[PDB]
């Protein structure tokens, strides 16, 4: 992880990024600000290219379409909680997700959102913008503080709160004993495994293939080929994570890197090509007045 760049906020005395990812143009990443604004900039001069206010509260989460065409945004504070927005010529709202805290895109075929409100998964039809699914068993819940529903690389499973379901039966298939209380887990790119905290499932038999105890109370990200996982450990303005993150092999889930970076971490993510990791640092501590961070572009 050798430094490469680093950037702060443009006109801002405390710089707020808050979350990032790569844009559909190389060199030029998305970041949301603790003011509710989308921007990008150059990953090497730090230059801001384009602002956009897209909430009235901090973003925490954003993803752009691969296509280029379309975003999608949460934040903290607001109703509505999350949004999906045009990039096409201009900057547009296309629809809004009232009280959803998270939102994905679906992954083989990017027609749909998944969105996330406490326990309850949302799919939405991105061109009506309708909730097509609310998948929620009460009965099947683990009330994971940090749920993030997501889609499986086809589009035909979906992991919330624990509990693995098929989108076109819309029934749930099995649930996932709850062993940490916050994460609730992803999909391998791979198609085959699901990784919740420690725990790696294989999804044609449930058999336990893997205890990873450095993945505990992380939020894993994945690089674009699949062989590389980041893990960054939730913090035990509060920052959401601590200031390291771990890099495993995807394949074997061998750890390959523990990097403190004595900072909180906010966010990372890498670019398409996997040159980079891209990093949101916050310099001030979480008694500061104000959030004072940076991003941080690694070569990996
Ligand atoms: N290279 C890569 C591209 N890049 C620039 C330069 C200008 C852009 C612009 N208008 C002037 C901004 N001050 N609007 C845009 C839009 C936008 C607006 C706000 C945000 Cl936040 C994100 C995107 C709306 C049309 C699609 C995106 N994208 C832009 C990209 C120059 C260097
Ligand atoms: O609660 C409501 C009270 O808020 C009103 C007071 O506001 C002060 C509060 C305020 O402004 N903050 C500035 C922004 N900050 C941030 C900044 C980044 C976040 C992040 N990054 C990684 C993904 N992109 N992920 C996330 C979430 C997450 C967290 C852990 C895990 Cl494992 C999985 C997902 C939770 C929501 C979306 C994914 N949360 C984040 C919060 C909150 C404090
Ligand atoms: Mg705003």
């Amino acid at each position: 992880f050798r430094p490469i760049s680093v950037f702060r906020e443009a006109n801002e005395d405390e710089s707020g990024f808050t979350c990032c990812a790569f844009s559909a143009r190389e060199r030029f990443l998305m970041l949301g600000t603790c003011t509710g604004q989308l921007k990008l900039y150059n990953v090497f001069s730090g230059q801001e290219e384009a602002s956009y206010n897209c909430h009235n509260s901090a973003i925490t989460h954003l993803e752009p379409s691969r296509d280029g065409s379309l975003l999608l945004t949460s934040a903290t504070w607001s109703q509505p909680l999350s949004a999906l927005w045009g990039m096409k010529s201009v900057f547009d709202m296309k629809h809004s997700f009232t009280e959803d805290h998270y939102v994905e895109f679906s992954k083989h075929s990017q027609d749909r959102v998944i969105g996330t409100k406490g326990d309850i998964a949302h799919i939405y039809d991105i061109q009506t913008g309708n909730k097509l699914l609310t998948l929620f068993n009460p009965d099947l819940a683990n009330n994971y503080k940090r749920n993030c529903a997501t889609f499986n690389p086809t589009d035909d499973l979906v992991l919330n709160d624990g509990v693995l379901w098929d989108v076109r039966s819309a029934l749930a298939i099995h649930k996932f004993d709850k062993f940490n209380m916050n994460i609730s887990g992803v999909f391998h790119p791979n198609g085959l495994e699901v990784i919740i905290n420690t725990e790696i499932w294989d999804l044609r038999t449930f058999h336990l293939l893997h205890t990873v105890p450095a993945l505990d109370q992380c939020r894993v990200v994945f690089n674009h080929t699949g062989t590389v996982m980041y893990g960054a450990m939730l913090q035990a303005m509060k920052s959401p994570f601590g200031s390291s993150f771990r890099t495993f092999n995807a394949t074997d889930y061998k750890p390959i890197a523990t990097i403190d970076v004595k900072r909180n971490i906010f966010d990372l993510c890498t670019d398409t090509k996997d040159c980079y990791l891209a990093v949101i640092e916050n310099q001030g501590s979480m008694d500061a007045l104000n959030m004072d961070t940076v991003c941080r572009l690694y070569e990996v």
